[PDB]
C-alpha cells in the first residue's frame, strides 16, 4: 500500500489499539476505489489465533446497513412501499396505535418511541405480536427519532414478507451472492468458525446470543475483506448489474429526516461533506446518538447526496465496528475490533485517517 496510507493508519491506529486496550483490530481502507487492508493483535487470545484478513468480527448495529439496503432493494422490486402501513403486511396488528405507522417510520426510528431492545423473554411468534400489539407510542409518528432495535427489526421482518424468503434467505440471495460478499454470515457455519473472532467484554470471551430480530438488527457477521467490498458498492452503485440492488442502495442513502446536522437513511446515517470532526465524534457517543430527539421531515427525501460522509457505528457484548465513506471522494474505511470501545475514538480515528487523504 502507497507509504502515505500505512502511515496515517498505523500512526492513528496503534494508539487506539494501546489506549482501549483491544485485543484484535482490522481495519480496510479504500482510496480512489482500491482497498488496502490492516490488521493486529488476536481474533482468540486462548489459541493464540492472530486477526487476519479472513477473521470473522460481529458487526452488531453496521448490520442495520445490510437491512436497509435490502429494504431498498425489496421496494425496487415493487414488493413493497415505504408509505404502506405497517398493517399491511402485519394484519394481525390491529391496536389502534398502529394507524398510521408506516415501513418508513420503522425504518428510520421514527414510530413513536419503540424500545431501543426487544425484551428477552420474547422469543416465540406470538410473544413478538404481543409486545408490538401492547406497546403504547410516546409521541405522534414521524416526529421524534428513538433509535431502536425493535424498530428496524421489525422493518426487515416485514420488507421480505412478500418475497416468501426467510430473512436470512432473502439477504444472502439478493445482497451477499449479487455483491459477492462470500464470507459474510448471518449465521456463522460450522465450516467458517475456525475464523471467527471472539468477543471480549472485561476479560472474558464472548459471541453474540440469539435474540428476537437478530438477524434484521445486530446479527450479521463479517470479514474486512467482505466490508470493504461492501463499502465499494456503497460508494459506487452504478457499477452493481443487479438492477433492484442498483436502486436500494441508492434509496438506503436518500435523506428522510434531518437531526441536528444529520440525516437517516435506511441504517446509514448521513452528514454534509466537509463535516466538523466534533460533530460527528461527539455525535456518535450514544449519548447523543440513542436519545430522543425531535425530527424534521425532509419532503420530499433528497436522492444520494455525493459530498456526504456516509456512516455507521456498531456494536454486540464484545465487538466494535464503524464504517465510513465519502462518495464524492471515493474514499472510505472499516474498522473492525473484538471489543466494544467507545464510538467517539471510533469517528476520531476514522476522521483523521480519511481527512488525511482527502
Amino acid at each position: 500500500a502507497p507509504q502515505q496510507i500505512n502511515d496515517i493508519v498505523h500512526r492513528t491506529i496503534t494508539p487506539l489499539i494501546e489506549q482501549q486496550k483491544i485485543p484484535g483490530m482490522a481495519v480496510a481502507v479504500i482510496y480512489q476505489g482500491k482497498p488496502y487492508y490492516f490488521t493486529w493483535g488476536y481474533a482468540d487470545i486462548a489459541k493464540k489465533q492472530p486477526v487476519t484478513q479472513q477473521t470473522l468480527f460481529e458487526l452488531g448495529s453496521v448490520s442495520k446497513t445490510f437491512t436497509g439496503v435490502l429494504g431498498g432493494d425489496a421496494i425496487a422490486r415493487g414488493e413493497i412501499k415505504l408509505s404502506d402501513p405497517t398493517t399491511k403486511y402485519w394484519p394481525e396488528l390491529t391496536a389502534k396505535q398502529w394507524n398510521g405507522i408506516t415501513l418508513l417510520h420503522l425504518a428510520t426510528y421514527t414510530a413513536g418511541g419503540l424500545p431501543l431492545q426487544v425484551p428477552d423473554e420474547v422469543k416465540s411468534s406470538s410473544d413478538l405480536l404481543r409486545f408490538y400489539q401492547n406497546w403504547q407510542p410516546a409521541w405522534a409518528p414521524g416526529t421524534q427519532r428513538l433509535y431502536a432495535n425493535s424498530s428496524i427489526g421489525l422493518f426487515g421482518a416485514l420488507a421480505v414478507k412478500p418475497s416468501g424468503l426467510s430473512f436470512e434467505q432473502a439477504m444472502q440471495t439478493r445482497v451477499f451472492q449479487p455483491l459477492k460478499l462470500n464470507h459474510t454470515w448471518i449465521n456463522v457455519p460450522p465450516a467458517e468458525e475456525k475464523n471467527y473472532a471472539w468477543g471480549y467484554r472485561e476479560g472474558k470471551a464472548v459471541h453474540v446470543s440469539p435474540g428476537a430480530l437478530d438477524a434484521e438488527a445486530y446479527g450479521v457477521k463479517s470479514t474486512i475483506e467482505d466490508m470493504a467490498r461492501w463499502v465499494q458498492s456503497n460508494l459506487k452503485p452504478l457499477d452493481i448489474n443487479e438492477k433492484t440492488l442498483q436502486q436500494g442502495i441508492q434509496l438506503a442513502q436518500s435523506r428522510y429526516w434531518q437531526t441536528g446536522d444529520m440525516y437517516q437513511g435506511l441504517g446509514w446515517e448521513m452528514l454534509d461533506w466537509p463535516v466538523n470532526p466534533d460533530s460527528i465524534i461527539n455525535g456518535s457517543d450514544n449519548k447523543i446518538a440513542l436519545a430522543a430527539r425531535p425530527v424534521k421531515a425532509i419532503t420530499p427525501p433528497t436522492p444520494a447526496v455525493r459530498a456526504s460522509w456516509v456512516h455507521k457505528t456498531g456494536a454486540t457484548g464484545g465487538f466494535g465496528s464503524y464504517v465510513a465513506f465519502i462518495p464524492e471522494k471515493e474514499l472510505g474505511i472499516v474498522m473492525l475490533a473484538n471489543k466494544n470501545y467507545p464510538n467517539p475514538a471510533r469517528v476520531d480515528a476514522a476522521w483523521q485517517i480519511l481527512n488525511a487523504l482527502q
